[PDB]
């Protein structure tokens, strides 16, 4: 059984996330603007659905056969806490838990970003411990368990580096 | 978490167990095996083996890690610690699962009766399994924490609970 890890792909300047074998996700930001193909498939082929910082890739052939597919929301419940699938390149896994809260645009560092904000629960500093995201990590994303089924509801786009506030960049 | 911190963690019995010096070796009771009479090709008759319920300390007359400095082992941490515990999984992916900390506790888990400091995870709300919470093949993994310059150990993993979001370190 492929667990929800093997879904988080290196891609671009951060990550991306399989949601079945034909469709994967990431943070519009992230992927390269210079291509002819991605995963071995050509440009040509691939149908690309881009929505402020939420991108969808849908392949016309299985790339990830192995996989089934995953129920994906635009967000999630104001309250519910999500999982961000943080991988590093170290080969540390990192899922923190955060509160979800409204859909805003929000002044992160410099800038305006739209998306469902979030809380992480993880507590005053990371202090340098593996408690925060750090730039890299863009893409990552947002998951949770809804009765028996696994939920994914978007993708890490941006954080203050003062500790508290991320944002999910999510589908329409 | 550093690497200094993966490399004293070591597949042993049914778990883990953590190197806190060259001579001292700490581990959780149950994943010793019971029929044991050599460890690290040494005789029992060579070792110090110091055992509080589910915490049990193997000091060495010899040096096997010369490799390591010896690092502060204390007994548990202050409540509301945020702790990481060192879990390896299938495959060179590294865990270092989020905790706060809490009181020593008395529990029933599955009927077994567990002594030491409980916690809660910080990874995700319903943690239950392999992708976010603890799994029965963890136990004797660390729980470490960074103080202003130095990282301490203050436990090794005992329990969880049924529902996941609950676990037990078990202390010196
Ligand atoms: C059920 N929601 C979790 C949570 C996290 C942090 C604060 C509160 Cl009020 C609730």
């Amino acid at each position: 059984p492929p667990t929800l890890w093997s879904r988080v792909t290196k891609f671009g300047s951060g990550w991306g996330f399989w949601v079945s074998p034909t469709v994967f996700i990431t943070t519009t930001h992230v992927i390269p603007t210079s291509a002819k193909e991605f995963f071995g498939e050509p440009l040509t082929s691939i149908a690309i659905h881009r929505a402020g910082e939420f991108t969808l890739f849908r392949f016309s052939k299985k790339i990830r056969p192995d996989l089934t597919g995953m129920i994906l929301e635009e967000g999630c419940p104001e309250g519910t806490v999500c999982s961000v699938l943080i991988k590093r390149d170290s080969g540390e896994l990192l899922p923190l838990a955060v509160r979800m809260g409204a859909i805003a645009s929000m002044r992160i560092q410099g800038r305006l970003v739209h998306g469902q904000s979030g809380m992480l629960l993880t507590g005053a500093n990371a202090k340098g411990m593996d408690l925060g995201t750090i730039p890299g990590d863009c893409g990552a994303p947002y998951v949770y368990k809804r009765a028996n089924d696994w939920v994914v509801c978007g993708v890490h786009a941006a954080a203050t580096k003062s500790g508290n506030t991320v944002v999910c960049a999510v589908q329409a």
